[PDB]
This record gives C-alpha cells, structure tokens and sequence, in this order.
C-alpha cells in the first residue's frame, strides 16, 4: 500500500497531513500498513503549463473508479485546484 | 509521458521553467510525441551523490534510435543552463490504470 | 545502480552524506562504487500506518539481498534514531541510458 501525491500546490502542514488522512481512509476500498506522502515540487508542470496540478501514484483494488473519484473530490477542495488538473494513476520488500 | 531531471543544482524558478519547457520541446521535436501531453518536473535534491561525490550532478529519467538525438540535446540544455560538466549527466530512459479528474 | 532513501527524518548535511557514504560501501560490499548514485529525500510530511512518526522507505534499483536489506537497517536504524519496525527497504528491476 503505498499513495504519493506529487504537486506544485504549497499547503500547511496541518492541512497536507489533513488530506493524506483521507486518502488512506479511502485507500475502506481496499490498514495501519500504508505509505503516503505528499511531495511539494512547484515547478511541476502539466500541459505545457506551471498552474496547480496533482499527480497522484497509488500502488497495490481492481473498485478503482470509487477511489479514483473519492480521491479527486478530495484534492479538488483541500487543493482548490481544478479537476481537469488531477491526473491518478494505479499501478498494480 | 513524463520527464524527471534530478539535480543537486539549485536553479531560480525562472530558469527552471525554461529549462524545463526547452526539454518539453526536443521530447516533442525528436519523438514526435503530442505536446502539452507530458509531465516535466525539476527536483532539488541538494544531497544527491553519484561517484562517491556531492559534486554537481543530473539524472533525468524519461518515462513512457531516435533516442540518442532527445539524450544529446538535452545534454547540451543542462550543461548549458546548469553550468554542470556533461561527464556529470546521466540520461535513463524508464518503462497499470489511468484517470483523468474531469471524468468525474 | 541507484539507492534513494525517503524520510521525514531530518538529519544535518554532514550527516546525511555520511550515511549515504555507508549505504553505497554496503551496496558495493555485498561492483564499484563509481557506477551509482544514492539520494536523501526530506519529505516531513511522510506517513506510514496512519502515523507521521519517524519512518523510512528505501527504493534500491539495479543489483543475497538479505545482507543488503539487513545491513542498510542497522545503518539507518543507528544513524536515524529510529524503530526498525518503521523502515521498510524496496528492490526494483526495472530499459537503457545514455554524456561524456
Ligand atoms: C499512457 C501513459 C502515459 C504516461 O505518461 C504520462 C504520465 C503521467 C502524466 C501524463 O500526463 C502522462 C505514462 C503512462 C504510464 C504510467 C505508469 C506506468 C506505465 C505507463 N501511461
């Protein structure tokens, strides 16, 4: 289980480790072991583009939309980013 | 697609989004891959070694022949933009479900 | 030859490239250590099991990976002041590169 969400939008801590919270919680679909993390790059760029945009990595759910939403509705109004800037990503020691 | 420079050498963001946005070009040009389509990223990572030494450095992973050509002019642009010696640049070409967050 | 370790850990620079120093002498104990790269990424707000405590996760890319798994443990464990039971050490084999 591992979420990495990787951005050129700078939150507080408080509210970053808010977010991260939630995810996990959404990541019921499918623990106490789990990675998440979340990266601050501000000179990511999508689309030719520097404005706010989410990558977000999940790895190890087959369910996927469910998550996939969850998470966009999540990062969509703790980010205040637009959802046409969210691209997610599964990949499937 | 998806380009990674990873680099001790700390750039102003100015020049990073240069830098970066020359990058997105020569994928573009040389692959012929759709522009726009591509996520380039920067990442200071100010205690990276290579060769036993904290010395200036690059790797720039490229995820998702030709090749040679996309490597060499982005060796130049680093060398150039990042006054970094190009003996201190390496180039690794890196190989699942998808979403965008308009589809919801 | 890559090792990248991700923590929210935050050690001084000196000590960071003493580390670092230790992880490729192990790596190139258990070819030579011209060959590769290791890395220290600083991420504070890094969790795992829900918990923002101090915690390690270690991608090792292009090598008996016991001895190197253990050995890198001690290491981090040490030089980290942190629980054994919150580092968790990844191998990949994940395809070519290309300057002088
Ligand atoms: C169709 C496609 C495009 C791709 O390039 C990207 C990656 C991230 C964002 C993006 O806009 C394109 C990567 C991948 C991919 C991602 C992870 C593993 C294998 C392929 N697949």
């Amino acid at each position: 289980p591992c979420c990495e969400v990787i951005t050129n939008v700078n939150l507080p801590d408080d509210n970053v480790q808010s977010t991260l919270s939630q995810i996990e919680n959404a990541i019921d679909v499918m623990l106490g072991y789990i990675m998440s993390n979340y990266d601050y790059q501000k000179n990511l760029r999508f689309g030719g583009s520097n404005e706010a945009y989410c990558f977000v990595r999940i790895t190890s759910i087959n369910n996927n939309s469910a998550l996939a939403d969850q998470i966009t509705k999540l990062l969509v109004s703790n980010l205040n980013v637009k959802s046409r800037r969210i691209y997610v990503e599964f990949r499937d020691a």
